[PDB]
């Protein structure tokens, strides 16, 4: 088998994006969030908090036919930007662009914190990092992926972000005709329950090429480009009037500013992010300062290949026995 559905922004910086899912029975279409750095498939549904609730699509098992309570069974996921939900389960069926598991783990909101309720766009999670980090206890529960996997041509995912646009996810096959050039695999470590990679270098504009190994996670949950302090500050060091600003809580440029290209190695392979791709716009509605899509992982304790870096380039995740990743120009 295989599924194909499109993901589209949510906003015009692209600060997530959303792709419809199927859930029970008759169906029940929700806009989540493919999270490649997490490993739960949670929704908002009828049992969340009302006052938590605010324009989000709601899952209500009790109006699918194949839902079931997994009984006993809670979960409590808490995320690096420090947002949070929690709840309980019931498996059902899943479908994702025209592919189907019975018997899913469809974690219900009871609560979830203010940023989600704040977000009308997203109705939940779907996450497609290992089955290792997911929350559900005392029996945990398998990845949409993981379960799908046995039943895939392939055992792989794609991501294909789009730049202020709409792209595509896969599974189960690699669609030869959405990238430019070969794909470069690199070896993943599965031990943090990520899609953990390493990077061979950076190079700012048209600057020379870094040779230097840099270990993270391609990660289609988080928005921006998270890398060590030295190469930010090579980056930001590029555009007249950047600056760290403690206040803002990251590196922010003039909105006059063009700003440079970053490329990150995959192997002997390059990928080139625009420059426009680092511009999210900015600070407060109206300011001429404006937030940068390379950010310093200082404090976070890894870096994070997000969707400033991943839109730049077709994503595979191959979930072979022994998982890779693969990165094509496009």
């Amino acid at each position: 088998s295989t599924g194909s559905a499109t993901t589209t922004p949510i906003d015009s910086l692209d600060d997530a994006y959303i792709t419809p899912v199927q859930i029970g029975t008759p169906a029940q279409t929700l806009n989540l969030d493919f999270d490649t750095g997490s490993s739960d498939l949670w929704v908002f549904s009828s049992e969340t908090t009302a006052s938590e609730v605010d324009g989000q699509t709601i899952y209500t098992p009790s109006k699918s036919t194949t839902a079931k309570l997994l009984s006993g069974a809670t979960w409590s996921i808490s995320y690096g930007d420090g947002s949070s939900s929690s709840g309980d389960v019931y498996t059902d069926t899943v479908s994702v662009g025209g592919l189907t598991v019975t018997g899913q783990a469809v974690e219900s909101a009871k609560k979830v914190s203010s940023s989600f309720t704040e977000d009308s766009t997203i109705d939940g999670l779907l996450g497609l990092a290992f089955s290792t980090l997911n929350t559900v206890s005392p029996t945990q529960q398998k990845t949409f992926f993981d379960n799908a996997k046995a039943s895939l041509d392939s055992p792989v995912f794609t991501a294909d972000l789009g730049y202020h646009a709409p792209g595509t996810y896969n599974f189960g096959f690699i669609d030869t005709t959405a990238y430019t050039g070969s794909i470069t695999y690199t070896a993943v470590s599965t031990k943090q329950g990520f899609w953990e990679w390493t990077s061979t270098g950076y190079a700012v504009g048209s600057g020379t090429f870094k040779s230097t190994s840099i270990d993270g996670i391609a990660d289609t949950g988080t928005t921006l480009l998270y890398l060590p302090a030295t190469v930010v500050s090579a980056y930001w060091a590029q555009v007249s009037g950047a600056k760290s600003s403690s206040s803002v809580g990251g590196y922010v440029f003039p909105c006059s500013a063009t700003l440079p290209s970053f490329t990150f190695g995959v192997g002997s392979a390059r990928i080139v992010i625009p420059g426009d791709y680092i511009d999210f716009g900015p600070i407060s509605t109206g300011s001429s300062s404006c937030f940068g899509g390379i950010q310093s992982s200082a404090g976070i304790g890894i870096n994070i290949f997000g969707d400033v870096a991943l839109k730049a380039a077709f994503v595979v995740f191959n979930g072979a026995t022994t998982p890779t990743l693969g990165f094509a120009s496009k």
